């Protein structure tokens, strides 16, 4: 139900933290940034206005790719059809 | 039918018409390049030759891709299946 | 069959030789470049190395983007379970 | 089972393999980077920090991006619900 979604925030939030925790510390951004970068990578947008320069980095950022894409897209997917569907869906109701 | 694309359709525009007001007052792109960032944002291919430069900007971007790419993708989705594909079939049957 | 596929594969070359052909004469671009950008762009990878810097083109690529991903991840998808996956079993029969 | 994701492991794994030995020599990164370069571009991530830049690669990345993204979707896919998605039922289990 809810708590599906629920979880799969939780989840997500705390794939997000993860990444804001290393990308900060390892590749030095502001904690802002590393949240905003790990953000645009794992919905695949990828402007690279930031992007890893170390060789650490690059190789946490393969497999936090690979990890966090599956969970990142099944979050959307459940936001979309479980959150913002009923809403719209609400929201077409004439009175 | 017709008119479930036809919501769709609209919500995406009124999506991406808020993404070109905000782009063009917070970020002061030129509402043309708003637009145009919005799109290449929400359907995830990100070129990059555009992004936000405030940190008021890169939150609503967080926000923005997370509520949106559901509703782009499952408008792409309508358009392929609803429109493009018996478009198609309509131009494959011989006369 | 084999004819689905077919006919997916041609209608995305042809998508590609659109974007070749608007890319090369409004865009200046070199028509091997035009290809791989509008691949690029129409698989959602972005990597922004060319991107339309006229307002026709992003314009064009506003449209081209809507358009053309439903049809190539469409393909994607014909091409990953009608002949990768049958060469893939194929090619673990042991003998 | 988990043969069948063992397979996709392996055959996302060679993938990448070709990718990194491909552009270690044609386009003359060094191994760590073409590896990198190699999943950025197949997950659809796209920084663009890396690109082709020889006609030559350009070519192959249009034929890899094709040939890879199918078969790296599909691994996600069934590294979220077959490896992922078990664990996470597991970890929520109450004691
Ligand atoms: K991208
Ligand atoms: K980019
Ligand atoms: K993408
Ligand atoms: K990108």
């Amino acid at each position: 139900k809810d708590k599906e979604f629920q979880v799969l925030f939780v989840l997500t939030i705390l794939t997000l933290i993860s990444g804001t925790i290393f990308y900060s510390t390892v590749e030095g951004l502001r904690p802002i940034d590393a949240l905003y970068f790990s953000v645009v990578t794992l919905t695949t947008v990828g402007y690279g206005d930031f992007s890893p320069q170390t060789d650490f980095g690059k190789i946490f950022t393969i497999l936090y790719i690979f990890i966090g894409i599956g969970l990142v897209f099944g979050f959307i997917h459940k936001l979309a059809v479980n959150v913002q569907l009923p809403s719209i869906l609400s929201n077409l109701v004439p009175r």
